[PDB]
Parts: C-alpha cells; structure tokens; sequence
C-alpha cells in the first residue's frame, strides 16, 4: 500500500494497532512489488525521501570504506527495476539512482546479483513431459492473448484438445501446469474444436523460404518454414504435436519461435539428404543475407534479418545441446547414438565463420566471439590472417585489453586504421590526433576521421580551436557539419558562449548526442524555460536508461554501466541547481568523492558544474571555478594526461590559491622533475604564507600545512638536503595541524629512516628513538585511520622487540641493561596511553600479530599486550575468541597459560563475558574432537545423530550462546573513510553486516576420499542457511589463516582502483580458522573443481587417457639429463594430453553472454593469483590445488602452506613461478596469455607495486610471526618459534615488488624491469624446458 | 618591478637564457602573457594549450591565432592547419590574408599544387620565407 | 620499403622515451619481418641494415636484466660476424667482454688473462674499421 500523508498516517496508526534505514526497507520490498502502480507510488515516494535524507545517505555512503549494506541492496534493486517494461518506472529508478549519487562499484558489494537466471533447461525432446508442456503454456496464453480472431484463440483450445489427445492431463499431465493456465485451458481441454483453419502445404511451394512472398515478413517466414519442415519430419508423435500446434502457429510467431528447434532436431532424426540440403540452405541465406548487403523492400525485410538471424542462431543452440546431452547418454544405445550422429552432422555442415560475421552482423558481438574463436580452433588456421575481424570485434565490445592483445599479436606491420582503432581503443590522444591528420591526408573524403580529430582536439581541451576547426569543414563541407555540429556545441556551452550555443542548435534538429542534450538543457535554463527544461530533462532521463536497461542484464552490471550512472548523476545534480533559478540542498564534495577515481567518471560531472556554476549568479563563483578546475587536477594528474590539464591548472587563474602552487607541484612531480617542483612550492609557500603574518585561520592554517608536509617530502627525496632540515620541517609540520595524521604519520616514518644509520643498527641506542617513533605513530592513527596499515604493525612490532632486546641483556649481564630498563619503561606508557586513546577497531586490525607475541618474554609488555587485547575482545568478544581458540587449546603450555591470563582479566572486567567464553570452549572442543574423530572402514557418510550426539546436544540447548559462524566477511574488519572522520573514529562499527550464529548441524557427514581424508560439516546458520565447514587433521593453518589476511588487505586494495576494479579483479578468499596446531576448519567453496580432475573427465571422454602405469613408465630418474626429461615430456606427456579446457568453458557455460563473462573471469582471476602467488612466492600450485568456479569461471587457490619459495627446498624443486600449463592456457582463448590475461597481471603488478609500503609492513608482521610453524615439529612442542630465512624472505619479497630479478649471473646491479617483468614471468611459466623438469605430482603436462 | 620589461628585450633579442631567468627570478605568478612569452622563447605543446586559453581570454587578438597555427604546423597537422586558417577565414575575412602564409606552407608540403597556387592567389603581400618557397616550387 | 630502416630507428625513439621492453620487442618482430632467417642477408645495405638491428638487439639485451651474458655475449659475436668490417660491433663486442671479466674472474687477473687477449684483439679491429671510439677503445 505504501501511503505517504497523514491520511497514510491514519493507515499507520491501524499499521500500528495491526502491530530511516527501516524506511528504506519498506520502500525497496515495495518496488520490487507487482502491481505497476504500486511500484510508481513506491519510486515516487523513494526519490521524495532520498531528496529529504541526503545528509544521512551521504553518510551512510562514505564514512567508511565500504557503502552501508542496505544501500547496496537499494542499488541493486534500482538498477533491477530499470529492467522493468513500463517506462514510467524505468525513468523513476533512473532518477532514484541518480539521486543516490555514482557510487563507485568498489565501494558497494554485490552478493546478492547470483542472477542464475532460471534458464538453460534444455529439453531433451518434445516427447519430455516439461516441454510439451511449455508448449502448452504457450499456447494458452496465446488464444488469451489475443481475441482479434476467435479462429486464433479456438486454435489455441483446439491444440489444447489434441494435447490431451497426446496425453491426458487427467494426474502427471495436470499437475504440472499452474492453476491460472488450468483454470483458462479447462473450458476447452475437453470439449471440442472444428479445425482452426484450411489446410495448405508448404511443401507444395518449393522455394528458399527466405527472400520469399511467404518468408517476406519474419514471422510469416516463420510460418512458412516450419510447416515445410512439420512436412519434412518422420515423425509420428512428433507429427501430431506439430499439426497440433500448426494453426496456433499461424497466428501468433512466438509459438513458432518455441517450436523450430525440436522440429528441426526431429527432421534430423529422421532425414532425407536433399531436405537436410534444403535445410542447410535456409539457413546460410539467413546467414549469408546481410540487411544492408542485399537490397528490397525493407518494411518486411529491416526486422526480418535481425529476427531471422536471432531465430537460426537460438535453434542451433538447441540442437548443440541436444548433441551435447546425446554424447552424454552415449557415454552412459545405438539408435540414439546415430540420432546424435546425425544432429551433430548437420551441426557442422554449418560454417563457423559465417555464423561469426552474421552475428557481427546483429551486434550478437558475444555469440560472434565465441564462434569465432571456435572456428580458429576447431578446423586450425595461422597466426596472422584473421586478426583484423578481432581486434575490430573486441573493439565494438569495448574490451580495450582485446584490442591490446590483439595487437600483440599481430606479426605484419599493422595498417593506419588499424593503428587508428588501437589508439581510440586504448591511447594518449596525441598518438591518436596525428593518426587522424595522417588519415585525413590519406582519406580526403571520409567525416569519421575530421570526428577523431576534433573529439581529441576537446579531449585536451582545445574549445576555442574545436570551434574554428567546425567551422572550417562547413566551410569545405556543408554535409559534414551536421554530423560535427555536436563537438562544437560541446565547446560552446563549456566554453559558457551561450549565442553559439543558440545558434548551432537551432542549426539542427537531428543530433541526438548525449552533449546536444545537455546544451539543450543548459540553454533552457539559461532563458528561463521550465517546461521545456522538465520536458528535455526527462526525454534525456530516458535516453540515458535506454542502455543501462540492457546493462542490468548482466553480471556486474553496475560497472558496465557506470558512465550511464555517472550521467543520471549529472542530471539530478543539473536539476537541483537550475530548479531555484526557475523559481541547492546537495552536497557537491561529497558526492565528487564518492565517485570513481578517474577520468571517465569525475570530468564529465565537473565540467557540468563548471557550467552550472556558470549559470548560478553567486559571488563566489569565480573561486568556485577556480575549485573546479583544481579539482579536475588530482582527477587527470593521477591518470596521467597531463596535457589535459593545461587548460585547468591554468583554468584556475584568478582564484587565489596557495592551492594552485601546491597542486603545480604536484604535478611537476609526477612529470618527475622534482627539483622543479621543490622550488615552485617554496616560492608559492613564501608568496602565499608571507613569515610577517601567520596563516591561522581555516582551509589556510590547513593549506599551509599540506605545503609544508609536501615540502618536506620533496626534501627527503632530493639527496642534498640534511637530516636536520628534514626533520625539522616535519616537526612544524605537526605543530601547524597537530590533529592532522599525515604530519605525525610521516615524522614517525622518516625518524624510523634515519635510525638504523644514526644508531649503527644497535637496539640500545635505539630506545628513545623507538618512544618518539611509536608515540607520533599513535597520534597519527588517533586522527585517522588511512596509514593504520603500516603504522601499527611498524609500531607494535618495535615496542614488543626492544622488549624482547631488553629482556636479553637484563639476561645477559650487561651494563646497558639499566638504561634500556627506563627507555622500555617510558615506552610502555606511550603504549598505555595509545590503548586509553585509540579506538578497539583499530588494534583489531593487527590482533593476529597481537597474539602472535602473547608469548613474550618480559613481564611488564606482557602486561602491556594482555590490556591491549583484553580491550579488544571485549569490543568483538566473537572474532577475538576465534582468533585465540587455537593458541588456547595449543600444545606449547606457556601459550595456554598467557591465553588464559588475558581471558581471566577479560572475564574480570565483563562478567557476561563469561558463559560466552565457556560455550565457546566446549563447542570448540568438540569440533575438534570431530576433526579428529577417527573414521571406520570407507565411511563415505556419518550421520551427526549417530556419532557426534554431545555436538548436537550442546548446539541445542537453548541457554548456549550465540556463536558467529566464522567467515571471511565477518572477520576482516572495515575501516572509516579519510572524507568522514568526525565521531567515525568513535563509533565505527567494524563488522556491519548479517550476523550468522551456529543454530545446528545438518546431520550427514561427508567424508572425502582426497586431502588425507577430511570430514565435510554444514553447519545451520541463525539465517536459516548451510555453511559447509571442512574439517582439516594434521595440518597448521595460522600460516593460511595470516596468508588469508594479506589476501583480503589486496582485495581492498585492488577494489579502490579503477583500474582493477573495471575488470573486476579480486582474489577468492575463504575463510580459515585453526582449533589448534594440527587441526582447523575451513570453509568450503562450493561449485569448485579442481583443474586435474577436470581435465581428467575431459579427457576420459575424448578416450584418451593415460594410465598411472604409463605415467610411471615415461617418469625417468631424477639424475637423468634434462634432454632425455624435454624428450619424454615433449614426445609423450604432451602428445598423450591435448588441450581441450575451452571445451570445459563450452559445456559449462552455455550462453554466449554467460560462456563471455566467464572466460574473462577465468583469465583476470588466473592473473592475478599468479602475480600475488610470485610476490608471495607461492608454491605447489598441482591440479587439485588449484580450484575453479563451474558458477563463474574465477579460480580459487587452496594448499597455501607452502609459502616464501619453500618449494625450491623440495626433492624436486619448483622451478617456476605460477602454474601456467598448455591447457590452462588453450583455456584463455586462442590469443594465449597474450591479451586479457597479460594486461590483468600487469594491472595487477602495477598496483601491488604502488601499495609495496602497506603489503611489505604485514608481509613482515607475518615474516616474523612466533607462532607459525616455521619449521618441522620438535619434541611435540618457550612456545616461540624463529623463522631463520625471515630477513632473507622480507628481502626476497622487497626485490620482487621492487622489480629487481637479481637471477641475472655475472652482472648483479640490474635496473628494476616494468612490463619486461611480467612479460619475463610469462616466459618462464611457458618455458618447455622448465616444465619438463618439474615434478610429475605438479601434472606439467596436463 | 622592470621585470616583464627586461623579459621582453631578451625575447627581442632571441635571447633563451635571458627569458628562462627572468621566469626563474619572478616572484609573482606569470601572468599569462609572459607565460605565453616564455614558451615560445624556450620551445610546442604546451605552448599550444597557452595559445588556446589566450584566445578565449581575447577573442579579437591576431597573435594568439599565429601561435596555434604555428603550433599544429610544427607537430606536422598540415591538414588541420589548413581546415583552421579556413574557419578563421570564415569567421573574419582580414586575418585570412595574414595567416594565408601557413596555409600555403602547408599547402606545399602536402603538394596540393593546386590549393598552393589558389591560396598564392589570394593575397599578393606575404613575402614570409613559407610564401616566397611556395611561389618558387609553384613556378 | 624501408622496413628494416622503419623499425630500427623506431627501436631507437622507443629507447628515447624509456619503454626499453616494448623496444626489445618491436625489433625483434622487426627483425622477424625483414631479414627472416629464410635465407642468409647479403644484399649490401641489406646486411648493414641487419647488423645493425642485430646490435640494437644486443645492447638492449644488456640494458635488459632477465637475459643471461651467454646470450648477450652470442648476439654481440653474431653482429660481428656479419659485419666483419663495422667497428661499432667489434667495439661493444669488446666493451661486454670487459664487463664480464671481473665478475667471471672473481676480479682474479690470473684468470683474466685469456679474457684481456680476446677484449684487446677486438678493441683493436674495432680501431682498424673507425675512429668513433677511439678514446674509449684506445686507453
Ligand atoms: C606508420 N609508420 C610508423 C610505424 C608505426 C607502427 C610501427 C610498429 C608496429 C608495431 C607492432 N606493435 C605491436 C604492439 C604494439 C602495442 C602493444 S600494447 O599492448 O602496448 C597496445 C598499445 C596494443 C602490443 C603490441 C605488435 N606488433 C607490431 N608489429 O611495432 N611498431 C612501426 C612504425
Ligand atoms: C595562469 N596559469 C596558471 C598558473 C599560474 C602560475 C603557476 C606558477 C608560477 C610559478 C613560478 N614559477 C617559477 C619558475 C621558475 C623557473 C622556471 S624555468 O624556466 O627555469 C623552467 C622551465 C625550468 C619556470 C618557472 C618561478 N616563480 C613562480 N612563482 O610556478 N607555477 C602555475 C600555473
Ligand atoms: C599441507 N597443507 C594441507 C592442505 C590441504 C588442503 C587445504 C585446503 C583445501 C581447501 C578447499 N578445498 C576445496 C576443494 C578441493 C579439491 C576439490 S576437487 O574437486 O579437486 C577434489 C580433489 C576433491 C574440490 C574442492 C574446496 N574448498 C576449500 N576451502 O582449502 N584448503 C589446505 C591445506
């Protein structure tokens, strides 16, 4: 019902006799409701209240790094909706996104859009129960569907009849349609039909059906073809069903659409040569036609193509899976093995190629893709000939990385448009502009190349000279300026010259360009026009949902359409800033931030308000301009295109701005002129901070500071510089803006520098050093928290180790023990004071280092650590006693003991606290007592009743406490965003989202053969849902749990850049939690396979396999040469293992759309695990190991034990940086690894690269952990554990995000590769000669 | 105080090191004009960028036209060169006669003859190096 | 027409900007493109062009950390042979080996004997075709 008012009000207080966040859950359930109206009123409602409630949304939306959840869902739901048929709704939702603002993709979270999409229920005949049905369906909704001919709604009753005739509904048959369709065919299920109309033959005419008097409309085609074919089949039930269906068919095309494919699979069935020729023939016209090729009357002909096309193609991907499903039973007899025969004969009669260009033809870009990377590898074709049919394919999908790959590829010197298409696919413009005056001399005749030249000429921001340029082609061309009128309008109303604006648009009245729209719109308003600006505001509105309407059919589709949004965002913000000057409440910095960070996304919306502000009549305009300009800097700096900026960081101008100097430092330095830089900043510094008179006040005291800090940075780069100035400079730094963190932050890190060279690397001379450093580092994280990555952990880990330092030579007998006493006194306090100060979030984010030192030596920071982390759990009690179970039930009893310690004062301190920990204990308990309950015989099952009855029991007993179910979601912890700090700090809820606790166990046990024979659980989740939790026997998983951490910190990472995120990256993580050293649970991922066993199906099917026997056979000594190892590999392995892996993609993933986005995922997710595996050094990578998502085609890694490159210590070992095997590749699709996949793990390296300062301060957390066990177990079990090769793995790791190989023999001094880096990791994976020698366990071959 | 004075003697006297030390020393932002000034004395692109932001400051200015013209004759957009001279043409008959003389170099180097003897044509009073070449190669 | 030419000289602005990989690359395909192997280039210019993209390849290698001496050391030998006459081969042949010796010496002179012959020979020969280097080559 959904009402709004008073008289809503009175429906309230009866709401309320019947019983913002809750607002907003009660509008999205309404939206999603039937009713058309009920959604209208539900829309309406929701953009009134998003309008009113902006302050809190944008709240909700940045003040921490991720959205609140609930408006993710709302999000979801808008973009949804504008999937729904009636417009009105559509431009509703399109105005509810806008309102909501562009919220970067990375920032919301999409779970909920699983979008199986209910499909792919291929029927395996007309013969099955459920597809006559559908046929039934069909036709009852046909005869209600329309009344305009009773012979049509009789035929549809009528074949009612005849199913009946069939088979009786009378019990299978009724029960399985639906009552709205038994009710509307019970009239006529039974009583009787006349023929619906008189016979005619299809036969009799002979004719390619298509280009005919009959085949001259689509759906008359249809008519005409299928009846042919009904004639064609022999068929006996098949016959009847189709002249069943046959009148229905004549009236209504849709039911012939549902009946073609299993007519033509029965026609193949049973076959006459010359009808299968016919048929083929049919269908290559359709192919071979292209609208535009062939030339008639095109009233039947414009829609008859597209549909025609679409109609062949959906047939042959029924009769495919119907082969597919036929080559299955096979394998599970000889008739219907030469059925298949037949069907998949007339599959390949048809040519690949030609269904390529067809679907190319009808934008089916997608479906092209597919067939022809099919048709390259099904019948083999070179290198070097097709190319150009691709990377113009991968150009109309918009996949830049195709068209990069493509290029790669290329052997032949590439053509000046093919040149032309890479530039615009993916170039700096520049390239791009001379390509286009080169074309221009080359083609004197064509408009799209004066297009380029000019959209670049407004790229870099050339209006005035886009102006004349225009002007110029009119005066050669009149025709052309049409077509170029638009750019110029473009320039014109950012250029604010509104009479040009009046005039080019008055000149046409054709354009339709997003940019005509908005000038449009801009001049409306500038001579005040409300109903024309409502009218044009709308018809725009609509416009720009068009696209995104097709978008929301997708995965990720946010993204995809995200410039859609970005523009649906300009017009709410167009409309609140022209509304007051037909007669401005949002926040425009707000809404700027939460944008994606580039270009694409946060110029457009500037410019926009350029020109509002340009309209708007307010003094401080002139400034803002200024604002707008500066902020269009640090939106391109970051980007790069440092020329498209010139015309803004000049642009600025008159706005006085310390800000201009800092921001033309800025930029200098990314240009990389430092020294530049360094004295442009301290003459602006010197101009705008004058020594005479303090900046005090406000956004100056706060400009002033930022200068200083960056002056100082400068300082620390540039070698001449002295210690002193340095720090110095930093101290004022922190005077200036005490509350400021990057001033604390800094100081702490450039201290931390200087140290280790002031003190010799001795701990002694260190300590009040190490007081001063902690201290800042504290303050800086009390601000904010956006370096908490490495300043805690850098903070902590030099506390706890002077401690340790300390307490050695208290052992030792040395003098400076006293000394180092007091400065591991004053230190402590600093540490007290932080806990007193600093938020319990924050010290959770490093609680596993936290307890990884609970085992320290001195007392006293033990005392330090156990307040820490006693605050902590009390502030999480669930996740913190996950995180501790282990080292509590740990077999070291120096660890049990501190443990225990820090839960007793936590006890003291919160009494509920108590039961909690106890149930949590027990549960824990018998956890792992199941983990290790021992198995009898095979076993393949145990109920839970059976065995573990005390499990059951202590879940059911209602006084037993909530305990969360652990999962990654719920242990990583979120973060305030830098935009909101205010209270954030304060009140930041670490975990927002669904907490699930553990209501019960599903009964049946699994018990899987593989991994040392681990138990399966599902736990029962208060939700209601089955999480399935593996229990693992003898293996240590803190390393994993650690490495799981690090994984998550790069998720963050790789979701805030656009780069990533526009291609999704993100590694798969699951959640891992050790019961102790020997035993923990990990989460299941379900839908997941292994690459061996895969490849393995595959190939048994192909036939081909190879024994184990046969395998040990070519298996040669260790000490064999590596010639005789490349031979066995090459002449045998090899040859044995084809690759066939696409084949995989194919039958799992039917639909193009589906079988695309896969194969993409597949390739970005396989690229970035291999990257962070050769960081991390990852090693181990055999088959099972290795995981990939039949759901969505991502790979997921397991096994994480081997880390740091202790596969090299193996008997065999690893020689090779990322398992990249022939077929994984054949996978990525015929272009290889070069493409997709190399541009992923480019991105990705470049990323890691620029976050190496956070990634390396917890990979050194991680390095020196205790508690790992770094080595082989000893005696069973101080319960501290050293890793040897620690400083060697920090130093390792360090080179290799630094890009420094250092494999290079008899030179060491290497400059750091870029690309060359990756490309060489490529390489090396590939290599034949490296492969061969690895271990057969790893299945190099396969 | 002197210093945009001495800039411009050391612009006269095609002194680089001169101008690129007045910049150095000036404490003051550069206002446009010196900037543009600057620039060109110490060599394209973005130069170009100054020129067009000059020209939307003050339409009328000739000067401004010269130095965008000069520019995308340098990056060698001849044909760009010769649709840009058309549209100021267009918009103002006179400066045509003083921009013909990149027009007709352009010309030239793209070896339309034929657009070089018409442009030649049109004003008989451009003895620029560009022009006199292009009468030459045109005989 | 002028292939070889073309991706040399492109090898070399490449360079300029600093992409150093991207070069690498480009120029083998290059030398894929013209000069393939197929049949041995002796056509003259043909084969200065091939040499001379031969040791663009090389030095680039040695900018390059991933490739190993060995093959550094054979590219260089390559140019040489085909070029018997060209000092630029002879010279950089003999400035690697230099390079090399320390570290496969250990910095050991005993060891560095056999070495110092090779290097000397080829620095001289480089002398015999050309003076360019002659004060690197010489002392
Ligand atoms: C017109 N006369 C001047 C001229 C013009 C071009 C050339 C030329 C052509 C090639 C060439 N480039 C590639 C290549 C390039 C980029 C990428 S990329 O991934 O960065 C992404 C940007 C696509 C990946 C591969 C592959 N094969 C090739 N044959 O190299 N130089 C030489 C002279
Ligand atoms: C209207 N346009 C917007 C706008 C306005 C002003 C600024 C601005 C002003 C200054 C500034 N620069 C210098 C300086 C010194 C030496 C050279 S140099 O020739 O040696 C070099 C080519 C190597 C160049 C410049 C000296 N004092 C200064 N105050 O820096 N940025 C930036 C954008
Ligand atoms: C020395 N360290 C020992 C060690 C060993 C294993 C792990 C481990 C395992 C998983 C994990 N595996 C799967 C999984 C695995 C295989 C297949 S399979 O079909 O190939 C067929 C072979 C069953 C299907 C699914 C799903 N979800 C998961 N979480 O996670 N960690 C950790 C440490």
């Amino acid at each position: 019902f959904l009402p709004d008012h008073p008289e809503l009000k009175k429906i309230k207080a009866v709401l309320q006799e019947y019983r913002l966040q809750t607002t907003l859950q009660l509008s999205m359930k309404a939206i999603q409701h039937e009713n058309v109206d009920v959604r209208i009123h539900a829309l309406t409602s929701l953009k009134e209240t998003l309008y009113k409630n902006q302050e809190k949304l944008i709240k909700y939306a940045t003040d921490s790094e991720t959205v609140e959840p609930i408006i993710s869902q709302l999000v979801t739901v808008l973009l949804k909706g504008c999937q729904d048929a009636n417009s009105q709704a559509r431009l509703l939702c399109g105005e509810c996104l806008g309102e909501l603002g562009a919220i970067d993709p990375g920032r919301l979270d999409f779970s909920t859009t699983e979008t199986q999409g209910k499909d792919f229920t291929f029927v395996t005949g007309v013969e099955d129960s459920s597809f006559a049905y559908g046929l039934l369906m069909e036709l009852t909704r046909a005869y209600l569907a329309y009344a305009d001919n009773s012979r049509a709604q009789d035929s549809a009753a009528y074949a009612i009849q005849e199913l009946l005739s069939i088979y009786d509904c009378r019990h299978q048959l009724w029960r399985r349609f639906p009552e709205h369709v038994r009710e509307i065919l019970e009239p006529h299920l039974n009583t009787r039909y006349k023929s619906s109309q008189k016979s005619t033959d299809w036969s009799g005419v002979k004719k390619p059906i298509y280009l005919s008097k009959l085949g001259s409309n689509f759906a008359e085609w249809s008519a005409s073809w299928a009846g042919y074919l009904i004639t064609k089949v022999r068929h006996d039930l098949a016959s009847k069903i189709f002249t069943c269906c046959s009148i229905m068919m004549k009236h209504d095309f849709k039911v012939t659409i549902y009946l073609l494919p299993h007519i033509l699979v029965y026609v193949l069935l049973g076959c006459n040569q010359e009808d299968q020729q016919e048929v083929y023939a049919e269908i290559m016209a359709v192919l071979k036609h292209d609208d535009q090729h062939t030339i008639n009357t095109q009233d039947i002909a414009s829609d008859l193509c597209q549909l025609s096309t679409q109609t062949v193609f959906s047939m042959l991907d029924h009769l495919t899976q119907w082969a597919r499903h036929k080559f299955q039973a096979l394998k599970a007899s000889t008739v219907d093995y030469e059925d298949y025969q037949s069907v998949t004969r007339f599959l390949d009669l048809i040519p690949q190629d030609t269904l390529a260009v067809a679907s190319f033809r009808s934008k089916a870009y997608t479906r092209a893709v597919m067939h022809f990377e099919s048709f390259i590898t099904e019948k083999k074709q070179n290198i070097q000939e097709h190319l150009g049919f691709l990377q113009k394919l991968y150009a109309a999908m918009h996949e830049p990385d195709g068209v990069a790959g493509v290029s790669a590829i290329r052997k032949a010197e590439p053509s000046l448009k093919e040149q032309i298409l890479e530039h615009e696919s993916l170039g700096l413009l520049r390239d791009a502009t001379a390509c286009y005056d080169r074309a221009i001399q080359l083609e004197p005749d064509q408009i799209i190349h004066y297009h380029g030249v000019v959209k670049s000429m407004l790229g870099l921001g050339q209006l005035s000279t886009v102006i004349t340029q225009v002007n110029g082609v009119h005066a050669n061309r009149s025709e052309w300026t049409d077509e170029l009128n638009t750019y110029r309008v473009e320039a014109a109303w950012k250029l604010s010259q509104w009479d040009l604006v009046e005039n080019y648009l008055a000149a046409d009245g054709k354009s339709t360009t997003w940019s005509v729209r908005l000038g449009q719109l801009l001049l409306s308003a500038k001579k005040r026009d409300i109903t024309a600006f409502y009218d044009s505001l709308k018809l725009v509105r609509a416009e720009q949902i068009v696209p995104l309407s097709a978008a929301s059919f997708e995965r990720g589709s946010y993204q995809r359409g995200y410039e859609y949004i970005v523009r649906l965002h300009m017009l709410c913000e167009l409309e609140h800033s022209i509304k007051p000057l037909f007669q401005d409440s949002l926040n425009w910095v707000a809404r700027l931030e939460m944008t994606q960070n580039s270009y694409r996304a946060k110029e457009p919306i500037l410019a926009l308000r350029r020109a509002l502000l340009s309209l708007n009549k307010r003094p401080d305009y002139n400034e803002m301009v200024g604002e707008c300009w500066l902020q269009s800097a640090r939106v391109a700096r970051k980007a790069g295109h440092h020329q498209t900026a010139y015309n803004a960081l000049l642009n600025a101008g008159e706005s006085r701005l310390a800000e201009l100097y800092v921001e033309r430092a800025k930029w200098l330095w990314s240009k990389g002129d430092v020294h530049q830089a360094l004295i442009v900043l301290q003459k602006g510094v010197e101009l705008c901070f004058p020594e005479n008179e303090t900046p005090p006040e406000g956004k100056n005291m706060l400009i002033h500071g930022r200068a200083m800090l960056l002056v100082g940075r400068f300082m620390e780069e540039t070698a001449n510089f002295e210690s002193n100035a340095i720090m110095k400079k930093y101290k004022d730094v922190t005077a200036c803006l005490p509350e400021w963190e990057d001033g604390h932050f800094y100081l702490a890190k450039y201290y931390d520098k200087l140290m280790p060279m002031v003190t010799d690397n001795k701990m002694e001379k260190q300590g009040d050093l190490i007081r001063y450093i902690v201290l800042h580092f504290g303050r800086s994280l009390q601000y904010g928290n956006q370096f908490i990555y490495q300043s805690m952990p850098r903070m902590l880990t030099l506390w706890l180790d002077y401690g340790t330092k300390a307490y050695e030579w208290e052992k030792a007998g040395r003098s400076d023990r006293v000394q180092m006493r007091n400065d591991l006194g004053k230190i402590n306090k600093v540490i007290t004071e932080h806990t007193n100060y600093l938020a319990p979030y924050q010290f959770l984010t490093a609680f596993s280092q936290l307890i990884s030192r609970i085992c320290h030596s001195h007392d006293e920071v033990f005392v330090v650590l156990m307040e820490i982390i006693a605050k902590v759990f009390l502030a999480y009690p669930q996740q913190a006693m996950w995180m501790m179970t282990a080292v509590s039930k740990s077999s070291y009893p120096m660890r049990v003991n501190r443990c225990k310690e820090i839960l007793n004062k936590a006890i003291h301190m919160k009494k509920s606290l108590e039961k909690f920990v106890g149930d949590a204990t027990r549960l824990t308990d018998k956890l792992l007592e199941l983990c290790n309950k021992p198995v009898d015989g095979s076993s393949s099952t145990l109920s839970m009743s059976t065995h573990f009855k005390m499990l059951k029991k202590l879940v059911e007993e209602a006084t037993f406490s909530e305990i969360l179910i652990p999962l990654q979601s719920v242990m990583i912890p979120t973060l305030p965003s830098i935009l909101g700090t205010h209270a954030n700090h304060a009140s930041h809820e670490p975990f927002p989202g669904h907490w699930a606790y553990i209501a019960g166990f599903d009964d049946m046990v699994e018990i899987l053969a593989s991994l040392q024979k681990p138990k399966k659980i599902s736990l029962k989740g208060s939700d209601g849902k089955f999480y399935i939790m593996m229990c693992k026997p003898k293996d240590d998983l803190r390393k994993d749990c650690r490495l799981m951490e690090f994984n998550s910190l790069i998720n963050k990472c790789l979701r805030k850049d656009a780069e990533s995120r526009r291609r999704e990256l993100h590694i798969r993580t699951y959640a891992v939690i050790p019961l102790n050293d020997e035993c923990g649970i990990i989460e299941w991922v379900n839908n997941t396979a292994g690459l061996r066993p895969i490849l393995t199906k595959l190939y048994k099917e192909k036939g081909v396999y190879m024994t184990g026997k046969e395998l040990r056979q070519c298996m040669l000594p260790k000490s064999a040469a590596l010639s005789e190892k490349l031979k066995v590999f090459r002449e045998f392995l090899l040859p044995r293992h084809p690759p066939i892996f696409h084949e995989w993609f194919l039958r799992t993933f039917p639909d193009p759309t589906s079988w695309y986005s896969s194969r993409s995922a597949y390739c970005r997710s396989t690229a970035v695990m291999s990257m962070v595996g050769y960081i991390l050094g990852l090693g181990d990578r055999h088959g099972e190991n290795i995981l990939f998502d039949s759901l969505t085609g991502e790979c997921v890694h397991v096994d994480f034990n081997c880390l740091f490159n202790k596969g090299e210590t193996f008997e065999v070992p690893e020689i090779v940086p990322f398992r990249l095997t022939h077929n994984m590749v054949n996978g990525m699709g015929p272009m290889g690894t070069e493409g997709l996949f190399r541009r992923a793990c480019e991105v990705t390296m470049r990323l890691m690269r620029d976050q190496r300062e956070p990634l390396m301060s917890v990979l050194k957390t991680f390095l020196h952990d205790p508690l790992v066990e770094w080595s082989k177990p000893v005696k069973g079990h101080t319960g501290e554990v050293v890793n040897e090769k620690a400083k060697t793995h920090v130093l390792d790791i360090e080179q290799r995000l630094q890009g420094v190989i250092k494999t290079r023999n008899r030179v060491t001094g290497l400059p750091l590769s870029i690309e060359g880096h990756v490309h060489y990791l490529i390489q090396e994976a590939t290599d034949e000669n490296l492969l061969c020698q690895m271990y057969l366990g790893w299945t190099p071959y396969m």
